[PDB]
């Protein structure tokens, strides 16, 4: 039932936004009463934030995963392979992304779910710009978290804008190829 | 009074969100009636939105004085110098720049403002881009407007992360060296 209320808040947030979907309309889909909702969830907030929390981990897991099984290939595929598992995670998750960026203006716990997983992904981003630079593989120019932290707020912004079709945005069969380039000639280049 | 109206909705959003200030509170600020404001402004929300367009205006402005007073630089300090014209105009109006950024999730005409100028520098940065590359000083690489579109959406997202105090970001003081770094790594790299 909790997941047949969290399906039902998916499906309806394809269609329109969460602010347009009422508690009546999740108890409704998932074929419960508005009590019985009430029971899994404080609020059809509380819905958005479950979700959005599944998303992030699965992002997060999904790069957990790649970086304990290193691919076989040039360092620009591993960078590609890399941004991939951000691209497919929220790229199937689009509605779940939309809402959840929305409603970082108005909920402290999807602003802060947000804050913890980006301070993550920044800090591995870094350390892998230091590993680089220890290897010798890449120059030291930023500072490897200033840099990483540029990176990882760009692809925030131009990957959310792409799964929205907004003006202006990168075509989303273009925007993989466009951060792989900026990531490895901006890490990479002298 | 139009101006009094302005500067006080100014003053007020340094102190606090857009939602937790009245009409009143404008009005009393300016030195006139609710009744007064309303001749003036249809909304708090038409205020933000004069506001807003006065800071896009003077960024594009700046801009376009610059296109036509090339500053006589190496091509990294061109850039930078092109980039300080986003950090200075944003950076000496943050709460404006703050309560501008919110206002695009719930007006249509903050949503477009905020599109047709970003189409606009977009633009002028896939020319400059593209004439970089006929004369031979950078390689052909990314679709020129495909690079200028993740280029513009970072320094948006870093430039606006930077003026909240989020958490991430690059420190104010890091920013500018930091977006010049990504723009010419990622222009001029091979
Ligand atoms: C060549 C060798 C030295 N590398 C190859 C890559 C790897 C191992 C070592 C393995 C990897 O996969 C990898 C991935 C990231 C990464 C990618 C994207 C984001 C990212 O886009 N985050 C912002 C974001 C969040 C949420 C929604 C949208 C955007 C963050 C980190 C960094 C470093 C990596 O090291
Ligand atoms: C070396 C020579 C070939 N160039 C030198 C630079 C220049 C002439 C030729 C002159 C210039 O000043 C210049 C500036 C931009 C520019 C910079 C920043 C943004 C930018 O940050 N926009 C996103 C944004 C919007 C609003 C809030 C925050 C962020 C856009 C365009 C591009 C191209 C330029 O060509």
């Amino acid at each position: 039932r909790e997941l047949a209320i969290l399906a039902t808040a998916e499906n309806l947030l394809e269609d329109r936004p969460l602010a347009d979907i009422s508690v009546d309309d999740l108890a409704k889909g998932a074929g419960i009463s508005r009590p019985t909702f009430y029971f899994y969830f404080p609020s059809k907030e509380a819905v958005l934030l479950t979700l959005l929390d599944r998303v992030v981990n699965q992002a997060d897991m999904a790069l957990q995963t790649l970086a304990e099984n290193p691919a076989d290939t040039d360092r620009e595929n591993m960078w590609r392979t890399g941004i991939n598992v951000f691209f497919e995670t929220f790229g199937s998750h689009k509605a779940v992304t939309r809402a959840g960026q929305a409603a970082r203006a108005t909920s402290v716990e999807v602003a802060e779910l947000w804050s913890t997983f980006m301070q993550k992904w920044i800090a591995y981003t870094a350390a892998v710009i230091d590993a680089e630079r220890d290897r010798g593989a890449a120059p030291r120019t930023l500072p490897a978290h200033e840099l990483a932290t540029a990176l990882n707020l760009m692809n925030e912004r131009t990957l959310f804008a792409s799964f929205a079709g907004e003006q202006p945005s990168v075509p989303e069969a273009r925007v993989l190829d466009t951060l792989v380039h900026i990531w490895v000639t901006s890490i990479y280049g002298e």
